This record gives structure tokens, sequence and C-alpha cells, in this order.
């Protein structure tokens, strides 16, 4: 499954080699959380480029299901984030670490995966009077070449678009790298 993602990645992402791919990552997890925008549960979502290779999506929505299957011991965020708009289980196939914290129900809740894989269950790691989703991953430097580094001008192209394609939504992109930011919102 995952494995399926990793060797063939350009069928799932688009081109590895020229940004395309790359950037796509990030728009899948962008509607993850326009989604929940959009089930008006979500009023606000922040991109962040980190100056560690990584972007994070936070959103201030329900959060990503935290339950766990009593028979399976596999809590749902973690079905969310590694079972096959292609879904955010592929963007975790394809960074060599994802992290997710949800905040939901009181708790926050965290897991790390590396190129897909959970590298301990989902965990409880503090309380919260918040509640939401935010996705962190540094993508896979076996899988993207040449454009390896987020570009702010594509993110802002395509945030902006979501903005007044989904009225009502505000997105904020922040890029630690040079402090550069802004926030898209239409009515
Ligand atoms: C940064 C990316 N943001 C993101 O993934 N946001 C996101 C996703 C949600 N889900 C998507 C599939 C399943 N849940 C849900 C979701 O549907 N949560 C939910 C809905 C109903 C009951 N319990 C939890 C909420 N937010």
């Amino acid at each position: 499954g995952l494995d399926a993602v990793r060797k063939r990645p350009g069928m799932y992402i688009g081109d590895t080699d020229d940004g395309t791919g790359l950037h796509h990552m990030v728009f899948e997890v962008v509607d993850n959380a326009i989604d929940e925008a959009l089930a008006g549960h979500c009023k606000e979502i922040i991109v962040t480029i980190h100056a560690d290779n990584s972007v994070s999506v936070q959103d201030d929505g329900r959060g990503i299901p935290t339950g766990i299957h009593p028979e399976e011991g596999v809590s749902a965020a973690e079905v969310i984030m590694t079972v096959l708009g292609v879904g955010v289980s592929v963007v975790n196939a394809l960074s060599q670490k994802l992290e997710l914290v949800i905040q939901r129900e009181g708790k926050i809740h965290r897991q790390i995966y590396e190129h897909g894989v959970p590298q301990a269950p989902l965990a409880v790691t503090g309380e919260t009077e918040k509640t939401g989703t935010m996705v962190r991953f540094w993508p896979s430097l076996e899988t993207f070449t040449n454009v390896t580094e987020f570009e702010y001008e594509i993110l802002a192209k395509r945030l902006r678009e979501l903005s007044f394609l989904n009225s009502g939504v505000s997105i904020r992109l922040r890029d630690k790298r040079d402090g550069k930011e802004d926030h898209f919102h239409y009515e």
C-alpha cells in the first residue's frame, strides 16, 4: 500500500523533479482542512514554511478522530494516515517524517510516522481548551529531486485561490525562513 506509493510516486502526487508534486503535498493536506471548513467546523487555516525543510498545516476544526478500535488496538487517526484528491496517506508515504497533533475533547494527541510507518501508537501529550488538527511533514529526499524546498509564491498563489473558492475561510501563510506572512480571506 504505502510501498506502492513510494515505488511510483509521480503516479500519485505528480512530477517529483520540478516542484509540482512537492507542492501538491502541501495542497493535499490543506484540502483536508478546507473540507473541515466546508463542513462548517473550521474557520482558520495556518500554513507555515519552517526553516528545517518541513511545512505545517494547522486548522481549528473538530480534530481528526482519536478513538481506538478495541479489538485491533489501532486508532482512527492512524487508519486515516495510513490507508489509501489523492489523500493525506499519500503525503505520509512520501514524507521521511510526518507529525500529527490533534486537539480534541480536552486532550492533545500525537503520532509520528516515517515514510508512512507509525513509530509508536497515537498518544496523549497534554490537555487543551482548543480543537484542531496539525500536520507537519518533511518530504522524502529519496522521492523529490531538483526542487526539494517549499517556495512561497507557489503556496501563496494557490492558498489565495482556495480562500476565494471557499468564501469565509481565513488562510494564513507564514514563512519562518524570512518572516514573510500573508492573510487570505474573502467576503
Ligand atoms: C491539517 C489537516 N486538517 C485535517 O485533516 N482536518 C480534519 C480532518 C478530519 N477528518 C478527515 C478524515 C477523517 N477526519 C476531521 C474530522 O472529520 N473530524 C471529525 C468529524 C466528526 C466527528 N469526529 C471527528 C476534522 N479535521
